[PDB]
RNA sequence: AUAU
RNA sequence: AUAU
Protein backbone atom coordinates (compact mmCIF):
# COMPACT_ATOMS: atom_id res chain seq x y z
CA UNK A 1 0.00 0.00 0.00
CA UNK A 2 1.36 3.45 -0.75
CA UNK A 3 0.21 6.12 1.65
CA UNK A 4 -0.02 9.48 -0.06
CA UNK A 5 1.44 12.10 2.22
CA UNK A 6 1.24 15.89 2.01
CA UNK A 7 4.01 17.86 3.67
CA UNK A 8 2.40 20.92 5.30
CA UNK A 9 5.11 23.60 5.51
CA UNK A 10 6.22 24.97 8.88
CA UNK A 11 7.15 28.60 9.63
CA UNK A 12 10.27 29.46 11.71
CA UNK A 13 9.08 29.56 15.32
CA UNK A 14 7.01 26.41 14.88
CA UNK A 15 9.47 23.79 16.05
CA UNK A 16 8.62 21.43 18.89
CA UNK A 17 9.91 22.95 22.10
CA UNK A 18 11.71 20.35 24.19
CA UNK A 19 10.20 20.13 27.67
CA UNK A 20 12.67 19.67 30.52
CA UNK A 21 12.88 16.73 32.89
CA UNK A 22 10.36 16.39 35.66
CA UNK A 23 12.23 18.17 38.43
CA UNK A 24 14.79 19.89 36.25
CA UNK A 25 14.64 23.33 34.67
CA UNK A 26 16.39 24.97 31.75
CA UNK A 27 18.17 28.25 32.32
CA UNK A 28 19.79 30.19 29.53
CA UNK A 29 22.54 32.72 29.21
CA UNK A 30 24.26 34.58 26.43
CA UNK A 31 27.95 35.04 25.68
CA UNK A 32 28.94 37.87 23.37
CA UNK A 33 31.87 37.10 21.10
CA UNK A 34 35.42 38.33 20.86
CA UNK A 35 36.95 39.98 17.81
CA UNK A 36 39.23 37.83 15.67
CA UNK A 37 40.80 37.70 12.21
CA UNK A 38 39.42 35.27 9.68
CA UNK A 39 39.81 31.52 10.26
CA UNK A 40 40.71 31.89 13.89
CA UNK A 41 39.04 29.71 16.47
CA UNK A 42 38.32 31.68 19.61
CA UNK A 43 37.63 30.27 23.04
CA UNK A 44 34.81 31.48 25.29
CA UNK A 45 34.50 30.55 28.92
CA UNK A 46 31.20 29.38 30.28
CA UNK A 47 30.25 31.82 32.97
CA UNK A 48 27.50 30.89 35.36
CA UNK A 49 24.65 33.33 35.85
CA UNK A 50 23.99 34.58 39.38
CA UNK A 51 21.18 32.59 40.98
CA UNK A 52 23.20 29.57 39.96
CA UNK A 53 26.30 30.58 41.85
CA UNK A 54 25.67 30.12 45.54
CA UNK A 55 27.43 27.07 46.89
CA UNK A 56 24.21 25.13 47.06
CA UNK A 57 23.06 26.26 43.62
CA UNK A 58 26.47 25.41 42.19
CA UNK A 59 26.42 21.76 43.16
CA UNK A 60 23.38 21.26 40.92
CA UNK A 61 23.38 18.48 38.37
CA UNK A 62 23.34 18.99 34.64
CA UNK A 63 21.57 17.07 31.97
CA UNK A 64 20.92 18.37 28.46
CA UNK A 65 22.87 21.20 26.90
CA UNK A 66 21.70 23.03 23.78
CA UNK A 67 23.91 25.35 21.75
CA UNK A 68 22.43 28.20 19.81
CA UNK A 69 24.21 30.69 17.63
CA UNK A 70 22.56 34.01 16.96
CA UNK A 71 24.82 35.74 14.46
CA UNK A 72 23.67 39.16 13.18
CA UNK A 73 21.94 39.90 9.76
CA UNK A 74 25.00 41.15 7.86
CA UNK A 75 27.47 38.35 8.64
CA UNK A 76 28.57 36.28 5.66
CA UNK A 77 31.12 33.52 6.12
CA UNK A 78 30.61 30.19 7.77
CA UNK A 79 30.42 30.28 11.56
CA UNK A 80 30.77 27.25 13.82
CA UNK A 81 30.69 26.31 17.49
CA UNK A 82 30.90 23.33 19.79
CA UNK A 83 30.98 22.87 23.50
CA UNK A 84 33.76 20.42 24.11
CA UNK A 85 36.32 19.77 26.74
CA UNK A 86 39.07 22.33 27.09
CA UNK A 87 41.15 21.62 23.95
CA UNK A 88 44.94 22.23 23.61
CA UNK A 89 44.95 23.88 20.22
CA UNK A 90 41.46 25.39 20.04
CA UNK A 91 40.55 24.23 16.52
CA UNK A 92 40.71 20.58 17.53
CA UNK A 93 37.43 21.01 19.40
CA UNK A 94 35.75 20.58 16.02
CA UNK A 95 37.44 17.22 15.48
CA UNK A 96 36.00 15.59 18.58
CA UNK A 97 32.73 17.51 19.00
CA UNK A 98 29.71 15.22 19.11
CA UNK A 99 27.74 18.09 17.54
CA UNK A 100 28.68 21.35 15.88
CA UNK A 101 26.47 24.37 15.28
CA UNK A 102 27.19 25.38 11.68
CA UNK A 103 25.31 28.31 10.14
CA UNK A 104 25.81 26.59 6.80
CA UNK A 105 22.93 24.28 7.72
CA UNK A 106 19.15 24.85 8.22
CA UNK A 107 19.35 24.80 11.97
CA UNK A 108 22.27 26.50 13.64
CA UNK A 109 22.22 24.37 16.76
CA UNK A 110 23.91 21.68 18.74
CA UNK A 111 22.36 19.41 21.31
CA UNK A 112 24.17 17.41 23.90
CA UNK A 113 21.89 14.76 25.35
CA UNK A 114 24.04 12.07 27.01
CA UNK A 115 27.35 13.96 26.85
CA UNK A 116 27.51 16.24 29.89
CA UNK A 117 25.05 14.38 32.13
CA UNK A 118 25.50 14.13 35.88
CA UNK A 119 28.03 16.95 35.90
CA UNK A 120 28.01 19.67 38.53
CA UNK A 121 26.98 23.13 37.29
CA UNK A 122 30.37 24.29 38.62
CA UNK A 123 32.03 21.37 36.84
CA UNK A 124 30.42 22.57 33.59
CA UNK A 125 31.88 25.98 34.30
CA UNK A 126 35.32 24.38 34.67
CA UNK A 127 36.25 21.46 32.42
CA UNK A 128 34.53 22.60 29.22
CA UNK A 129 34.77 25.59 26.90
CA UNK A 130 32.86 27.08 23.97
CA UNK A 131 34.69 27.51 20.67
CA UNK A 132 33.77 29.84 17.82
CA UNK A 133 35.08 29.86 14.24
CA UNK A 134 34.29 32.04 11.27
CA UNK A 135 35.92 32.40 7.88
CA UNK A 136 35.64 36.17 8.28
CA UNK A 137 36.84 38.75 10.76
CA UNK A 138 34.65 39.22 13.80
CA UNK A 139 34.14 42.36 15.81
CA UNK A 140 33.11 42.55 19.46
CA UNK A 141 29.50 41.72 18.67
CA UNK A 142 28.55 39.66 15.67
CA UNK A 143 27.94 36.32 17.18
CA UNK A 144 26.04 35.97 20.44
CA UNK A 145 26.41 32.45 21.76
CA UNK A 146 23.31 31.18 23.58
CA UNK A 147 23.90 28.39 26.06
CA UNK A 148 20.84 26.59 27.45
CA UNK A 149 21.46 24.19 30.36
CA UNK A 150 19.07 21.75 32.13
CA UNK A 151 19.78 21.32 35.85
CA UNK A 152 17.93 20.12 38.92
CA UNK A 153 15.40 22.75 39.94
CA UNK A 154 16.65 24.48 43.13
CA UNK A 155 15.39 24.39 46.70
CA UNK A 156 15.90 28.04 47.68
CA UNK A 157 13.15 29.02 45.23
CA UNK A 158 10.86 27.36 47.77
CA UNK A 159 11.42 29.37 50.97
CA UNK A 160 12.08 32.67 52.66
CA UNK A 161 15.17 33.22 54.71
CA UNK A 162 14.16 32.69 58.30
CA UNK A 163 14.43 35.53 60.78
CA UNK A 164 16.23 35.65 64.16
CA UNK B 1 -10.60 29.56 77.72
CA UNK B 2 -7.43 30.94 79.27
CA UNK B 3 -4.78 28.37 80.08
CA UNK B 4 -2.78 29.20 83.17
CA UNK B 5 0.83 28.33 82.58
CA UNK B 6 3.89 28.24 84.84
CA UNK B 7 7.29 28.72 83.29
CA UNK B 8 9.60 26.34 85.19
CA UNK B 9 13.19 27.62 84.94
CA UNK B 10 15.93 25.78 83.05
CA UNK B 11 19.53 25.80 84.33
CA UNK B 12 22.48 25.69 81.91
CA UNK B 13 23.12 22.17 80.69
CA UNK B 14 19.37 21.57 80.29
CA UNK B 15 18.97 22.38 76.60
CA UNK B 16 17.65 19.80 74.13
CA UNK B 17 20.36 18.11 72.08
CA UNK B 18 19.67 18.03 68.35
CA UNK B 19 19.88 14.48 67.01
CA UNK B 20 21.60 13.94 63.64
CA UNK B 21 20.11 12.50 60.49
CA UNK B 22 19.73 8.79 60.02
CA UNK B 23 22.90 7.88 58.15
CA UNK B 24 24.76 10.95 59.38
CA UNK B 25 26.94 11.83 62.36
CA UNK B 26 28.36 15.09 63.71
CA UNK B 27 32.09 15.77 63.99
CA UNK B 28 33.32 18.66 66.07
CA UNK B 29 36.60 20.49 66.13
CA UNK B 30 37.99 23.54 67.82
CA UNK B 31 39.62 26.54 66.14
CA UNK B 32 41.65 28.80 68.43
CA UNK B 33 41.66 32.45 67.39
CA UNK B 34 44.65 34.65 66.59
CA UNK B 35 45.05 38.12 68.11
CA UNK B 36 43.93 41.41 66.54
CA UNK B 37 43.00 44.98 67.51
CA UNK B 38 39.52 46.22 68.30
CA UNK B 39 36.79 46.40 65.65
CA UNK B 40 38.68 44.15 63.29
CA UNK B 41 37.15 41.14 61.57
CA UNK B 42 39.61 38.29 61.33
CA UNK B 43 39.47 35.22 59.11
CA UNK B 44 39.89 31.65 60.31
CA UNK B 45 40.39 28.85 57.84
CA UNK B 46 38.27 25.79 58.42
CA UNK B 47 40.79 23.01 58.79
CA UNK B 48 39.58 19.43 58.52
CA UNK B 49 40.36 17.19 61.47
CA UNK B 50 42.23 13.99 60.65
CA UNK B 51 39.47 11.30 60.50
CA UNK B 52 37.83 13.47 57.87
CA UNK B 53 40.96 13.98 55.81
CA UNK B 54 41.71 10.81 53.86
CA UNK B 55 40.25 11.04 50.41
CA UNK B 56 37.38 8.65 50.98
CA UNK B 57 36.49 10.66 54.11
CA UNK B 58 37.04 14.00 52.42
CA UNK B 59 34.01 13.48 50.21
CA UNK B 60 31.26 12.91 52.75
CA UNK B 61 28.42 15.32 52.10
CA UNK B 62 27.52 17.99 54.60
CA UNK B 63 24.17 18.34 56.32
CA UNK B 64 23.46 20.97 58.93
CA UNK B 65 26.31 22.98 60.50
CA UNK B 66 26.40 24.58 63.98
CA UNK B 67 28.69 27.36 65.23
CA UNK B 68 29.49 27.81 68.89
CA UNK B 69 31.61 30.46 70.50
CA UNK B 70 33.43 29.61 73.70
CA UNK B 71 35.11 32.82 74.85
CA UNK B 72 37.00 32.81 78.19
CA UNK B 73 35.75 34.54 81.48
CA UNK B 74 37.78 37.76 81.21
CA UNK B 75 36.52 38.89 77.80
CA UNK B 76 34.23 41.91 77.71
CA UNK B 77 33.30 43.48 74.41
CA UNK B 78 30.79 42.16 71.94
CA UNK B 79 32.03 39.21 69.88
CA UNK B 80 30.49 37.97 66.61
CA UNK B 81 30.98 35.11 64.17
CA UNK B 82 29.51 33.46 61.11
CA UNK B 83 30.52 30.89 58.53
CA UNK B 84 29.97 32.33 55.09
CA UNK B 85 31.43 31.87 51.68
CA UNK B 86 34.96 33.26 51.64
CA UNK B 87 34.22 36.99 51.46
CA UNK B 88 36.58 39.53 49.80
CA UNK B 89 36.27 41.94 52.72
CA UNK B 90 36.11 40.08 56.02
CA UNK B 91 33.51 42.47 57.40
CA UNK B 92 30.95 41.74 54.68
CA UNK B 93 30.45 38.20 55.98
CA UNK B 94 28.12 39.79 58.49
CA UNK B 95 26.02 41.41 55.78
CA UNK B 96 25.40 38.06 54.13
CA UNK B 97 25.28 35.70 57.10
CA UNK B 98 22.01 33.76 57.31
CA UNK B 99 22.94 33.39 60.98
CA UNK B 100 25.37 35.19 63.27
CA UNK B 101 26.71 34.17 66.67
CA UNK B 102 26.51 37.38 68.69
CA UNK B 103 27.50 37.11 72.35
CA UNK B 104 25.12 39.95 73.11
CA UNK B 105 22.28 37.39 73.04
CA UNK B 106 21.40 34.48 75.42
CA UNK B 107 22.68 31.69 73.21
CA UNK B 108 26.00 32.18 71.47
CA UNK B 109 25.45 29.89 68.51
CA UNK B 110 24.54 29.85 64.85
CA UNK B 111 22.92 27.04 62.94
CA UNK B 112 22.77 26.42 59.25
CA UNK B 113 19.87 24.20 58.24
CA UNK B 114 19.10 24.02 54.48
CA UNK B 115 22.20 26.15 53.71
CA UNK B 116 25.51 24.39 52.93
CA UNK B 117 23.58 21.12 52.33
CA UNK B 118 25.03 18.60 49.88
CA UNK B 119 28.45 20.21 49.78
CA UNK B 120 31.53 18.01 50.07
CA UNK B 121 33.47 18.01 53.36
CA UNK B 122 36.50 19.16 51.37
CA UNK B 123 34.41 21.86 49.72
CA UNK B 124 33.53 23.10 53.19
CA UNK B 125 37.24 23.40 53.95
CA UNK B 126 37.84 25.09 50.58
CA UNK B 127 35.15 27.63 49.62
CA UNK B 128 34.01 28.77 53.09
CA UNK B 129 35.64 30.59 56.01
CA UNK B 130 34.92 31.52 59.60
CA UNK B 131 34.94 35.19 60.60
CA UNK B 132 35.39 36.56 64.08
CA UNK B 133 34.77 40.15 65.16
CA UNK B 134 35.16 41.80 68.54
CA UNK B 135 34.89 45.35 69.80
CA UNK B 136 38.05 44.88 71.87
CA UNK B 137 41.55 43.58 71.20
CA UNK B 138 42.00 39.80 71.42
CA UNK B 139 45.09 37.75 72.38
CA UNK B 140 45.84 34.38 70.66
CA UNK B 141 43.95 32.41 73.15
CA UNK B 142 40.41 33.73 73.79
CA UNK B 143 37.34 32.87 71.77
CA UNK B 144 37.85 29.24 70.82
CA UNK B 145 35.53 28.68 67.86
CA UNK B 146 33.67 25.34 68.01
CA UNK B 147 32.48 24.02 64.66
CA UNK B 148 30.15 21.02 64.52
CA UNK B 149 29.49 19.48 61.08
CA UNK B 150 26.91 16.89 59.94
CA UNK B 151 27.99 14.38 57.29
CA UNK B 152 27.45 10.90 55.97
CA UNK B 153 28.70 8.41 58.56
CA UNK B 154 32.00 7.32 56.90
CA UNK B 155 32.24 3.77 55.51
CA UNK B 156 35.99 3.96 56.08
CA UNK B 157 36.57 3.73 59.78
CA UNK B 158 34.75 0.42 59.90
CA UNK B 159 37.89 -1.42 58.84
CA UNK B 160 41.63 -1.51 59.46
CA UNK B 161 44.35 -0.61 56.98
CA UNK B 162 45.42 -3.86 55.24
CA UNK B 163 48.58 -5.87 55.91
CA UNK B 164 51.56 -7.24 54.00
CA UNK C 1 42.87 -17.50 41.94
CA UNK C 2 42.48 -14.25 40.02
CA UNK C 3 40.59 -11.45 41.71
CA UNK C 4 37.30 -10.88 39.98
CA UNK C 5 36.01 -7.34 39.62
CA UNK C 6 32.67 -6.22 40.94
CA UNK C 7 29.34 -6.60 39.30
CA UNK C 8 29.05 -3.46 37.21
CA UNK C 9 32.68 -2.52 37.70
CA UNK C 10 35.20 -3.44 35.01
CA UNK C 11 38.99 -3.18 35.44
CA UNK C 12 41.14 -0.77 33.41
CA UNK C 13 44.86 -1.41 33.35
CA UNK C 14 47.49 1.00 32.04
CA UNK C 15 51.21 1.73 32.24
CA UNK C 16 53.54 4.63 32.93
CA UNK C 17 57.23 4.92 32.17
CA UNK C 18 60.14 5.40 34.54
CA UNK C 19 61.60 8.89 34.68
CA UNK C 20 65.38 8.49 34.48
CA UNK C 21 66.55 9.91 37.80
CA UNK C 22 69.43 9.74 40.27
CA UNK C 23 70.04 7.38 43.14
CA UNK C 24 68.03 7.79 46.35
CA UNK C 25 65.66 10.26 44.77
CA UNK C 26 61.94 9.91 45.19
CA UNK C 27 60.42 10.98 41.92
CA UNK C 28 56.81 11.57 41.02
CA UNK C 29 54.72 10.26 38.15
CA UNK C 30 51.41 11.82 37.25
CA UNK C 31 48.41 9.56 36.77
CA UNK C 32 46.87 10.50 33.46
CA UNK C 33 43.75 8.86 32.11
CA UNK C 34 43.80 6.55 29.08
CA UNK C 35 41.81 7.96 26.17
CA UNK C 36 38.87 5.55 26.48
CA UNK C 37 38.25 6.83 29.99
CA UNK C 38 38.97 10.43 28.95
CA UNK C 39 35.55 11.80 28.04
CA UNK C 40 33.83 14.31 30.32
CA UNK C 41 31.29 11.64 31.09
CA UNK C 42 33.65 8.67 31.55
CA UNK C 43 35.67 10.72 34.03
CA UNK C 44 32.73 10.87 36.41
CA UNK C 45 32.92 7.08 36.75
CA UNK C 46 33.50 5.84 40.27
CA UNK C 47 36.63 4.07 41.40
CA UNK C 48 36.67 0.81 43.30
CA UNK C 49 39.68 -1.32 44.12
CA UNK C 50 43.04 -0.08 42.84
CA UNK C 51 46.22 -2.13 42.36
CA UNK C 52 49.85 -1.16 41.80
CA UNK C 53 52.48 -3.27 40.08
CA UNK C 54 56.12 -2.63 39.32
CA UNK C 55 57.59 -4.14 36.19
CA UNK C 56 61.31 -3.48 36.53
CA UNK C 57 63.88 -4.65 33.97
CA UNK C 58 65.87 -7.88 34.77
CA UNK C 59 69.15 -6.06 35.47
CA UNK C 60 67.89 -3.32 37.79
CA UNK C 61 69.55 -4.07 41.10
CA UNK C 62 68.79 -2.15 44.24
CA UNK C 63 65.62 -1.37 46.08
CA UNK C 64 62.72 0.14 44.19
CA UNK C 65 59.62 1.32 46.01
CA UNK C 66 56.37 2.79 44.86
CA UNK C 67 53.03 3.81 46.31
CA UNK C 68 50.03 5.73 45.05
CA UNK C 69 49.13 8.28 47.65
CA UNK C 70 47.77 11.81 47.89
CA UNK C 71 49.79 14.48 46.16
CA UNK C 72 52.61 15.30 48.54
CA UNK C 73 54.56 18.38 49.54
CA UNK C 74 57.77 16.48 50.19
CA UNK C 75 57.66 13.43 47.89
CA UNK C 76 59.55 11.05 50.19
CA UNK C 77 56.82 11.44 52.82
CA UNK C 78 54.49 9.49 50.54
CA UNK C 79 56.06 6.35 51.98
CA UNK C 80 55.30 7.30 55.58
CA UNK C 81 51.65 7.71 54.67
CA UNK C 82 51.13 5.10 51.94
CA UNK C 83 48.52 2.53 52.98
CA UNK C 84 50.51 0.09 50.84
CA UNK C 85 53.93 0.21 49.19
CA UNK C 86 55.50 -2.02 46.53
CA UNK C 87 59.02 -3.30 47.23
CA UNK C 88 61.20 -5.63 45.22
CA UNK C 89 62.91 -6.84 48.37
CA UNK C 90 59.64 -8.63 49.18
CA UNK C 91 58.16 -11.83 47.70
CA UNK C 92 55.41 -9.70 46.11
CA UNK C 93 55.88 -6.44 44.13
CA UNK C 94 52.36 -5.05 44.43
CA UNK C 95 50.35 -2.47 46.32
CA UNK C 96 46.68 -3.30 46.69
CA UNK C 97 44.38 -0.56 47.61
CA UNK C 98 41.23 -1.99 48.88
CA UNK C 99 38.86 0.33 50.82
CA UNK C 100 41.20 3.37 50.33
CA UNK C 101 39.88 5.09 47.13
CA UNK C 102 36.38 3.64 47.03
CA UNK C 103 34.23 6.70 46.27
CA UNK C 104 36.51 8.70 44.00
CA UNK C 105 35.80 9.85 40.44
CA UNK C 106 38.32 8.84 37.75
CA UNK C 107 38.71 12.60 37.40
CA UNK C 108 39.64 12.94 41.09
CA UNK C 109 42.04 10.00 40.85
CA UNK C 110 43.86 12.04 38.21
CA UNK C 111 43.85 15.18 40.39
CA UNK C 112 43.83 14.38 44.10
CA UNK C 113 46.60 11.75 44.17
CA UNK C 114 50.00 10.92 42.58
CA UNK C 115 52.48 8.05 42.05
CA UNK C 116 55.95 8.13 43.64
CA UNK C 117 59.04 6.08 42.81
CA UNK C 118 62.22 5.55 44.82
CA UNK C 119 65.32 3.64 43.77
CA UNK C 120 68.54 3.36 45.73
CA UNK C 121 70.33 3.26 42.39
CA UNK C 122 70.09 5.75 39.54
CA UNK C 123 67.65 4.89 36.77
CA UNK C 124 67.45 5.30 33.04
CA UNK C 125 64.22 6.40 31.42
CA UNK C 126 62.21 3.24 30.94
CA UNK C 127 64.08 1.08 33.45
CA UNK C 128 60.95 0.59 35.50
CA UNK C 129 57.47 0.40 33.95
CA UNK C 130 54.58 1.16 36.29
CA UNK C 131 51.27 -0.72 35.92
CA UNK C 132 48.22 0.71 37.64
CA UNK C 133 44.86 -1.05 37.47
CA UNK C 134 41.65 0.73 38.48
CA UNK C 135 38.19 -0.73 39.13
CA UNK C 136 35.66 1.75 37.79
CA UNK C 137 31.95 1.45 37.13
CA UNK C 138 31.48 0.09 33.62
CA UNK C 139 30.89 2.99 31.26
CA UNK C 140 27.37 2.94 29.78
CA UNK C 141 28.59 4.51 26.57
CA UNK C 142 30.49 1.50 25.25
CA UNK C 143 27.15 0.06 24.25
CA UNK C 144 26.24 2.75 21.78
CA UNK C 145 27.76 3.93 18.56
CA UNK C 146 28.26 7.66 18.31
CA UNK C 147 25.20 9.31 16.69
CA UNK C 148 25.73 10.55 13.11
CA UNK C 149 24.10 13.98 12.54
C1' A D 1 31.46 -5.90 48.47
C1' U D 2 28.07 -1.31 49.76
C1' A D 3 26.09 2.56 49.71
C1' U D 4 22.89 6.90 48.18
C1' A E 1 18.20 10.40 29.29
C1' U E 2 18.42 5.72 32.61
C1' A E 3 17.45 4.00 35.50
C1' U E 4 17.30 2.80 39.89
Amino acid sequence: VVQPVIVEPIASGQGKAIKAWTGYSVSKWTASCAAAEAKVTSAITISLPNELSSERNKQLKVGRVLLWLGLLPSVSGTVKSCVTETQTTAAASFQVALAVADNSKDVVAAMYPEAFKGITLEQLAADLTIYLYSSAALTEGDVIVHLEVEHVRPTFDDSFTPVY
